């Protein structure tokens, strides 16, 4: 009820990227913790952005965001309704869908977008925040099985990251792990066709 002292949530901040440009996938950090905290408050991020898969953080969480068709997408369960920091200040979401666990902002200048997959292939690859490339067999519209199961710890913080086909097109956005006794045997994703439908609504 004390309106003048009510706080605002900070912006999502890009703090690094998963580099997939070469022969080796690796994580790069582009901003440290103090800079991230400051940038979340101001919403003003003048760092150069590159690549398709960004590592993003709020004050309380860190996860991934993936550019597809000129939109930087991530999970609602990480970003909520937050703005993203940008060179000219905070940028409001252009897509928000809590039912899909999906949000999106206009892709930052300097980023590159993945192309939506039209291959109809079921041999997929999940990219994690540690730049592991994990083979996943597609098992339905929104699920795929890990060829080698992992503790959920290994996948934590990778929501918002891509599932890719063999040619490196975007097939989906990772949202949840299918876990039993802490072991992830499968992953649940937002299919790229669902993003494409969201882009038409
Ligand atoms: C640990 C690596 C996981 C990727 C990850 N995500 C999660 O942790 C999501 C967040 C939350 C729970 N969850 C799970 O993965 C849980 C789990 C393992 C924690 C036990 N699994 C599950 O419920 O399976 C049940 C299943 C039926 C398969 C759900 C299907 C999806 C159904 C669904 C549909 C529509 C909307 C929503 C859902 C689920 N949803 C909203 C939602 O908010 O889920 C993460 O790394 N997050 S993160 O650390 O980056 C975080 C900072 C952002
Ligand atoms: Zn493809």
């Amino acid at each position: 009820s004390h309106m003048a002292s009510m706080k605002k949530k900070g912006s999502v901040v890009i703090v690094g990227r998963i580099n997939l440009s070469g022969d080796t996938a690796y994580a790069q950090q582009t901003r440290g913790e103090e800079g991230c905290q400051e940038t979340s408050q101001t919403g003003r991020d003048k760092n150069q952005v590159e690549g398709e898969v960004q590592i993003v953080s709020t004050a309380t969480q860190t996860f991934l965001a993936t550019s597809i068709n000129g939109v930087l997408w991530t999970v609602y369960h990480g970003a909520g309704t937050r703005t993203i920091a940008s060179p000219k200040g905070p940028v409001t979401q252009m897509y928000t869908n809590v039912d899909k666990d999906l949000v999106g902002w206009q892709a930052p200048q300097g980023s590159r977008s993945l192309t939506p997959c039209t291959c109809g292939s079921s041999d997929l690859y999940l990219v994690t925040r540690h730049a592991d490339v994990i083979p996943v067999r597609r098992r339905g519209d929104s699920r795929g099985s890990l060829l080698s199961p992992r503790p959920i710890s290994y996948l934590k913080g990778s929501a918002g990251g891509p599932l890719l086909c063999p040619a490196g097109h975007a097939v989906g956005i990772f949202r949840a792990a299918v876990s039993t006794r802490g072991v992830a045997k499968a992953v649940a994703f937002i299919p790229v066709e669902s993003l494409e439908t969201t882009m038409r609504s």
